[PDB]
């Protein structure tokens, strides 16, 4: 099963930067730190969840086909809340009907991360929408009520190693859990629509208590009002994860660089890029463009 990246006919950097900017401008328009719904946060979680269905074994799932547009995946319990990101992106897809769904969904997360001051994420176009029957079944996304071994094992299926896992998880610094979406409640940190290594710092420096939330699910709660999923807290239970947690907590740049590579890899798993495909695009943020 091979998915060859196919550049949207005639498109190039400028086109995607335009899509970037439309998303970025609407994020500025639609997001406020205080809001219940974090569109920017939904966009990077959506980019992850469209990719995280991937199975290296047979190349099913993955961001290529844009199958989140399909009911089965759209209604994945694991994707609860993401509909806001979809709805956010619809006017953008309408303005740019030529971009594929996969590219738009993935570009949304890239755009959201960059606009929330995260690292630059190189991004490659060429995802092609695939038919509804290529939609991956539900259940491929990870459970939050698990330990380090689960996590490590889970991400092996996504071809991610310990460093990649720990880096990727740092995106939880963005936003929070919403009890009605996931059975968890509370911010991981400064849920202020800012991408930072706060996730790691909180893990190491907060006073965590294993409690049960209003949904009868256990999560780690801090006096500061932060929370960690058991899977997040896994990263400091496991000694291998722990050393990388500490590295990222002590090196914002390193975290940014590693997150950047892992996110792009995540978003590109399952996709074959012909030797003559365009180079990855690095989009300018609104502020870099003075927009
Ligand atoms: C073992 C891994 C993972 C599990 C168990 C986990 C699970 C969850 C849970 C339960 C939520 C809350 C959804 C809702 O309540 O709104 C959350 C949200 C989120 N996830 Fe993860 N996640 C994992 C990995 C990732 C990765 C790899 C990234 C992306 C690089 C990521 C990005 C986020 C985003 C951005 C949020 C915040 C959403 C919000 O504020 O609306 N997650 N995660
Ligand atoms: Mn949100």
């Amino acid at each position: 099963l091979v998915h060859v990246a196919s550049v949207e006919k005639g498109r190039s950097y400028e086109d995607f930067q335009k899509v970037y900017n439309a998303i970025a401008l609407k994020l500025r328009e639609d997001d406020e730190y205080e809001n219940y719904i974090g569109y920017g946060d939904d966009l990077v979680r959506l980019a992850w969840h469209i990719s995280g269905t991937w199975d290296k074994h047979d190349n099913t799932g993955g961001s290529y086909g844009g199958t989140y547009r399909f009911k089965k995946e759209f209604n994945d319990p694991s994707n609860a809340g993401l509909q806001n990101g979809f709805k956010f992106l619809e006017p953008i897809h309408k303005e740019f009907p030529w971009i594929s769904s996969g590219d738009l969904f993935s570009l949304g997360g890239v755009t959201a991360v960059q606009e929330m001051q995260g690292p630059k994420i190189p991004w490659r176009c060429g995802r092609v929408d695939t038919p509804e029957d290529t939609t991956p079944d539900n259940g491929r996304l990870p459970d939050a009520d698990k330990d380090a071994g689960y996590v490590r094992t889970f991400f092996q299926r996504l071809n991610m190693n310990d460093r990649e896992v720990v880096a990727l998880m740092g995106a939880h610094a963005l936003g929070k859990t919403h009890l009605k979406n996931s059975g968890y409640e509370g911010p991981w940190g400064a849920a202020n629509n800012v991408f930072t290594n706060e996730f790691y710092l909180n893990l190491l420096n907060e006073d965590w208590k294993l409690e049960k939330n209003d949904a009868n699910n256990e999560q780690w709660d801090s006096k500061s009002g932060y929370m960690m999923l058991p899977t997040d807290y896994s990263l400091i239970q496991d000694p291998k994860y722990l050393s990388i947690v500490k590295e990222y907590a002590n090196d914002q740049d390193k975290f940014f660089k590693d997150f950047s590579k892992a996110f792009e890899k995540l978003l590109e798993n399952g996709i074959t890029f012909p030797k003559d495909a365009p180079s990855p695009f690095i989009f300018k943020t609104l502020e870099e463009q003075g927009l």
